[PDB]
Order: C-alpha cells, then structure tokens, then sequence
C-alpha cells in the first residue's frame, strides 16, 4: 500500500526549495572532521547567520570525500530532500541548510551536538553514574533519553519515514540532556566498524536487526521497534556492545528466530527490561508502536520521580 510506503523509497520526486534552504558557501568556515567513512564525511564548521541573523553557530556538515562517485552525490541530495520533508523535531538532528550550487561539493548542514554519539558517551560515564554527583548520570537520565528517542521515532513515523539503522551510535547527545536521532550513513566507515557484519555484498548492523529484516529483507517501522529495543539495552548497559561474547553468524540468526533474547543489562529496571522484551516480539505486529512506547516511557519517567 503506497500510503504505508516509507518516503525515502521515492525521494527523487521530493522538492528542493533553494530559496528556503540554500546557504552561501562563503558564510561557512570549515573546521575539523567529526567522522569519515569510505565515501562520506562529517566536518565541524562555523556558519555565520544560518539560523539567527548575524550569529555564528557551530554546525556539522555532511559531504562526500575521495572515493565517492556520482551515485553517492545523488544519494546525498536525496538525503537532503528527505530531511526537508521530515522537518524539525527536538529529538531529530535538525537540518539548518545546504550548499548545492555548482562549483563546490554538495553540503548538508545540520545542528552540532556537543557530546557526540550516545554509545561512546555512556561508556565514558560508567564511573559517573548513580541510580538516584553533579554531572553524574542517573536512572532518570537514562529513562529520559529512552523517552526522547521514542518521541523522535514517533515523529519520524508520523512523517511516513523509517530509520533502518537505529542504534546508540546513531543517537547524538546535545546540551541540556537532549538526544537526537541521526544517521551517519556514508560518513561512517562500515567496513572498519565491527557493528556492521558482512552478509552477501552488504555490511549490515545484524545485532540491531529484526528477524524479518535479517531473513526477508523487510524494513518497516516495526523492525525499527526491534532496533529500539536493542538501543534500550545499549542505554541501560551504559553503552555496552549487544550480545556480549557472541559470534554473529548463521547460528546467531537461527537462535534469534527461535526466540533467544539478551539478558537484562546492569542498570535496567524490571519494567525497562520487559519493554525491551516487548520490542523483541517475533511477530512485528505484536510489538508496541512508537506511540505506545512514548506513553509507556512517559509513565515510567513519571514513576521514577
Ligand atoms: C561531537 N558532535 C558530532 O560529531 C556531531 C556529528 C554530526 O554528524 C552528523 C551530521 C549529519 C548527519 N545526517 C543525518 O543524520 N541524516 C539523516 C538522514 C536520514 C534520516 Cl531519516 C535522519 C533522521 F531523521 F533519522 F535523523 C537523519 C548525521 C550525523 C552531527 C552533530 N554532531
């Protein structure tokens, strides 16, 4: 049903309103790289007056790199188009502008998120965590981050988009404990990153993928719910790697379809662990929706206080 169909499958027909989004290249001061893949990269920049008149703003710019071809260039343009269609939400990395004019590289300019990816950040805070000390993480923070990602994903779903690589490495942490969903995409070196496992010609985030995705190449909002459950485990393990000590092979995939699930992580509550189990239902339609996750996590956040 084309009304169920994720926008992004048909990105090429979406509009690029240059009068709204185009940002002069001479108003962008490029700085240090923030991430590089084989074909893409993100670099830090200072943008003069991109979102507020005459004010310097630190931003992140996604662009291509040596190795990329015309097809990566097309892909980045369609990424720009989907970000415009999606629009602004607190809990999604916000598009600020683009440089698309001939003579320079295509640049997709988004907000800079001070503390980087959530996995790395949580893993740095094992010694600065208490369940209930300024700058210490607490159980409240962790539940709050969970709630925030569910809000951003509910928003993504409302825009008829799905994620396909939802994981703590694709959550950014800003000031004031705001987390933002992103997708590094081409700016991540998936061939060097052990989170992506060779499967055919592709390198795939198998530990985050729902059984229907692994076996039938089916991507839906409900397979995103499965990944959200894995993200929850990452949050409540303070950034540990999923399925610890487990070879990700055909027998891993088999046991998963059979019903094997991860054990509770070190910092979880019982109801957070049950929520992970819910997200990991074998049948996609029996998983909670993001709207249901929002309501439930909102209740947990309230109960925690
Ligand atoms: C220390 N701080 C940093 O290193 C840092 C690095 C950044 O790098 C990035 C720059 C741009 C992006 N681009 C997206 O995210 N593109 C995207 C595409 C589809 C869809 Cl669907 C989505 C969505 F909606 F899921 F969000 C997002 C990702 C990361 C940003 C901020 N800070």
């Amino acid at each position: 049903d084309p009304d169920e169909l994720p926008l992004d499958e048909h990105c090429e027909r979406l509009p690029y309103d240059a009068s709204k989004w185009e940002f002069p290249r001479d108003r962008l001061k490029l700085g240090k790289p923030l991430g590089r893949g084989a074909f893409g990269q993100v670099i830090e920049a200072d943008a003069f007056g991109i979102d507020k008149t005459a004010t310097c703003r630190t931003v992140a710019v996604k662009m291509l790199k040596e190795g990329a071809t015309h097809s990566e260039h097309r892909a980045l343009m369609s990424e720009l188009k989907i970000l415009i269609h999606i629009g602004h939400h607190l809990n999604v990395v916000n598009l600020l502008g683009a440089c698309t004019k001939p003579g320079g590289p295509l640049m997709v300019i988004v907000e800079f998120c001070k503390f980087g990816n959530l996995s790395t950040y949580l893993r740095s805070k094992r010694n600065e965590f208490v369940p209930y000390y300024k700058d210490f993480l607490t159980l409240e923070h962790l539940i709050c981050y969970s709630f925030q990602v569910a809000k951003g994903m509910e928003f993504l779903a409302s825009r008829k988009c799905i994620h396909r690589d939802l994981a703590a490495r694709n959550i950014l942490l800003s000031e004031k404990n705001v987390v933002k969903i992103c997708d590094f995409g081409l700016a991540r070196d998936i061939y060097k990153d052990p989170d992506y496992v060779r499967k055919g010609d592709a390198r795939l985030p198998l530990k985050w993928m729902a059984p229907e995705t692994i076996f039938d190449r089916v991507y839906t909002i409900q397979s995103d719910v499965w990944s959200f459950g894995v993200l929850l485990w990452e949050i409540f393990s303070l950034g540990a790697s999923p399925y610890p000590g487990v070879k990700i092979d055909e027998e891993f995939c088999r046991r998963l379809k059979e019903g094997t699930r991860m054990r509770a992580p070190d910092y979880t509550t019982p109801e957070m662990y049950q929520t992970m189990l819910d997200c990991w239902h074998g049948e996609p339609s029996q998983r909670p929706t993001f709207s249901e996750l929002v309501e439930h996590l909102g209740n947990l956040l309230q109960a925690n206080a």
